[PDB]
């Protein structure tokens, strides 16, 4: 219930200024390093807390949906909000780095971090400051526990799959001659799966699965069936959205075609384009002129983009009902129900 | 013996085919992720093998000197050589992170990768990457292993340190005023122990004894009382021999006063000087100019600092005599002597 649900993401919302004490509490005043740490704390509050966290809040959807009654306490409970909040600073330590070698400007709201006076270029060993924060935290709440080298694996892990799909793009998509010639279906599948689907969706639940004890490399291959799929779906909705949608909307809110995003619709167009059409998105799309980008959606519309969405996830919330009544047998199926909710509702 | 030394040497040198055949053997031809790796084949080449890897061929001679005869085997002394290899990628990736930020040209006698053409500012998530291989190797040569979850919380662990030290340098010598406010005794000596005592001197000999079933706090502890002073005494050495020697020498071979370094000697002139001095050297001190350069140069010699770093080393390694006969006793003596060895020659 709504009474539910918002009541256990300020339970975690809440939880920053703890974790943030964790972190630095000691470091400050340490007569050596300690304006090292005294700076930590503001890169920790500036970066790490500002989305919906619905990423670190299905760490403790999922331990709750799948603990027992003998694991339901004050001090395992904490760890499920801490896990949750590594997966946050997860995501905060690729964000810095990812604005700087994108030369951004804005992020959730504020100016990049780099951007800001004094910083700069300081900003790539604060990403690496960050990412150090998330093995401090699951040091500090996990250690003395039998899952802890798990935990410690998967996101030693997940953090070279998303860099590897990370430089995917960095490729993919350089401005140099933009080129269209490389926005094909496996390679932008292939960019969702590794640089965002496994530290957004498997990652989270597969961290509450080794804490109820489930290690097991078949019901874990089995988390990465579906979760791995509802990555694929949540940023392909994330991508059409973009332009084609805006009564009531959050996130990257806005539109930018002004990168060389290789985004699902480009691929889609290129698909099913005409040479004049395919030479004329190679000469309009990738440049912020009010002219060229709206030639470009003018272009998508023209070949049938909303077409091409509806029956996909039209054809996608289906067979994701076909891959949990197949991949549920042990996890409680309850679980992508609840998560598949805040996703399959699209915007037209 | 040179016929011993030279010979492990080539024994470590030799393995990096072996160590890049471990981190992309199977990832090349994998059709989603295949180029990534593909490049990544490349990074590992480019930037991993370099130095005199002095580093890595120190954990070798460490378990050496500390394993007994059953644990001398072909199994153990590849995981000696990998986790030797897993410091020089350890000390890869802060390098080409720290050119980025420093927006440096030669390295190793080569172009600095982001300089290179078509790379530039990939080089950051290139710089995560060479760091996710220092994981990569760990598991693939000691997850089966009593020692490993100790290796793993020593490397996230010193590489949480050097990023303090890194943030104390990217702090006290900034460009803007220069300022030499900042170059002070205990925020200089701060700078060397996390910067580069760390994870130069500790750390290798750290997993030599984690290897061996050594885990004690105490002896730990024993180690970093004279590892960290050695670290000391050889960026004291890396300092002095810059401007003042040069009949055979290696490393970072040339000088560099033209970036405001916060070396030892600025901080021992800044020490003893008079108020005309102090102002010529936040004047002449910090710029790429044949004319100011030499100024400070005059400067350090007109003031006395052949003196000084004498009767420092003259003292150095007497002291360390002295922290060896005291911290040396379940440990064998003759680990530090032949580290001393390498280091403790200075010239004039």
């Amino acid at each position: 219930s709504p009474v539910v649900v918002e009541r256990e993401r300020e339970e975690f919302v809440g939880f920053f200024p703890q974790i943030v004490r964790d972190l630095t509490e000691d470091g400050i005043g340490h007569p050596e390093v300690g304006d090292a740490v005294a700076r930590l704390k503001e890169v920790l509050q500036y970066n790490a807390p500002g989305g919906k966290c619905n990423r670190g809040l299905t760490v403790v959807a999922a331990y709750r949906e799948l603990s027992g009654p003998g694991q339901k306490d004050a001090e395992s409970l904490r760890c499920a909000l801490a896990v949750g909040w590594c997966i946050e600073l997860f995501q905060a330590f690729f964000l810095v780095a990812d604005d700087i070698m994108d030369q951004s400007l804005t992020r959730r709201g504020q100016l990049c971090w780099y951007k800001k006076e004094g910083v700069g270029l300081d900003a790539i060993n604060d990403s690496f400051l960050l990412e150090s924060s998330v093995y401090r935290v699951l040091k500090k709440y996990c250690r003395q526990r039998p899952y802890y080298v798990h935990l410690l694996e998967l996101f030693l892990q997940t953090a070279y799959q998303t860099e590897l799909g990370q430089m995917l793009d960095l490729i993919t998509a350089p401005v140099s001659k933009v080129d269209l010639s490389h926005f094909s279906e496996e390679r932008y599948k292939a960019i969702v799966k590794y640089k965002t689907a496994f530290y957004s969706f498997y990652l989270p639940v597969a961290a509450a699965m080794y804490m109820v004890g489930i290690d097991s490399k078949e019901e874990h291959e089995n988390a990465k069936a579906i979760l791995l799929e509802m990555g694929e779906y949540f940023q392909i909705q994330d991508d059409y959205l973009d332009c084609f949608g805006d009564p009531a909307l959050t996130g990257k809110v806005g539109t930018d075609i002004q990168d060389n995003k290789c985004s699902w619709l480009v691929v889609q167009c290129l698909q099913r384009v005409t040479p004049e059409q395919r030479q004329l998105l190679e000469d309009n799309y990738g440049r912020k002129e009010p002219e060229k980008v709206a030639k470009v959606k003018e272009l998508y519309e023209a070949v049938g983009m909303r077409a091409a969405f509806q029956q996909y996830e039209e054809s996608s919330y289906r067979r994701l009902q076909e891959l949990i009544e197949k991949h549920s047998n042990r996890l409680p199926k309850e679980i992508f129900l609840g998560l598949a909710q805040k996703i399959y509702k699209r915007q037209k």
